[PDB]
């Protein structure tokens, strides 16, 4: 397992545009396109971040590379940001992974808002960490998601991902 494997299996895999949890338009792997309710202002963007007139629906390869960017960028948004750096090197290399998933689910300015889950992930405190993590909106709106990220949190192993 690993953080492809992983996000893949928390968001799924569609290639006609959706709507997330939030009701927001997405497409993809995870791939937010806008928080407009116009649909149109949603197949704009998706034009746009392909480069071609997808008419709503792209292939599989065209999902994947926006996945590969996204996955790129959580990435890069970690290690600058000042909040979320120093937790993402303290941790081991299956934490780290957790960490990724919920920036690319939250936004960088999410997950650093996480302030006192933070600190107990950077000093190491898995048990204290789990319960702070699911007294937030993030746990009670997608509970499944958030548990499985929570149990890899507290566990540093991938056992929440068995069934993928």
């Amino acid at each position: 397992m690993n953080i492809f494997e992983m996000l893949r299996c928390d968001e799924g895999l569609r290639l006609k545009i959706y709507k997330d949890t939030e009701g927001y338009y997405t497409i993809g792997i995870g791939h937010l396109l806008t928080k407009s309710p116009s649909l149109n202002a949603a197949k704009s963007e998706l034009d746009k971040a392909i480069g071609r007139n997808t008419n709503g629906v792209i292939t599989k390869d065209e999902a994947e590379k926006l996945f590969n960017q996204d996955v790129d960028a959580a990435v890069r948004g970690i290690l600058r940001n000042a909040k979320l750096k120093p937790v993402y090197d303290s941790l081991d290399a299956v934490r780290r992974a957790a960490l990724i998933n919920m920036v690319f689910q939250m936004g960088e300015t999410g997950v650093a808002g996480f302030t006192n889950s933070l600190r107990m992930l950077q000093q190491k405190r898995w048990d204290e960490a789990a319960v702070n993590l699911a007294k937030s909106r993030w746990y009670n709106q997608t509970p499944n998601r958030a548990k499985r990220v929570i149990t890899t949190f507290r566990t540093g192993t991938w056992d929440a991902y068995k069934n993928c």
